[PDB]
């Protein structure tokens, strides 16, 4: 599925997203717009071999297990694959243990170069939340 922004803000607030770990909701809707442009379905292979799934393009060298990513761990418990549904649970609690793994949201390199630092509030806006 792909998300509508205000959508995807309401979703990600429901699963309890604003203010985790102190990110503020703009955060994850920047860092989910760059990362997936807002598709759960999105995919993107890494020249280490792992791969990025879904609309926070979680990567299974460690946080999911999708069989082909040889020497990796899953941390998140799930298969890979169940990050791309259209709920966006699976998603959202993978991402809070990985934003609670000392890097905060440096963890998503996308973050870091195109939100941090950014008037993210702008994501949120006029949504009704
Ligand atoms: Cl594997
Ligand atoms: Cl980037
Ligand atoms: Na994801
Ligand atoms: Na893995």
């Amino acid at each position: 599925k792909v998300f509508g922004r205000c959508e995807l803000a309401a979703a990600m607030k429901r699963h309890g997203l604003d203010n985790y770990r102190g990110y503020s909701l703009g955060n994850w809707v920047c860092a989910a717009k760059f990362e997936s442009n807002f598709n759960t379905q999105a995919t993107n292979r890494n020249t280490d071999g792992s791969t990025d799934y879904g609309i926070l393009q979680i990567n299974s060298r460690w946080w999911c297990n999708d069989g082909r990513t040889p020497g990796s761990r899953n941390l998140c418990n799930i298969p890979c694959s169940a990050l791309l549904s259209s709920d966006i649970t699976a998603s959202v609690n993978c991402a809070k243990k990985i934003v609670s793994d000392g890097n905060g949201m440096n963890a998503w390199v996308a973050w870091r170069n195109r939100c941090k630092g950014t008037d993210v509030q702008a994501w949120i806006r006029g949504c009704r939340l």
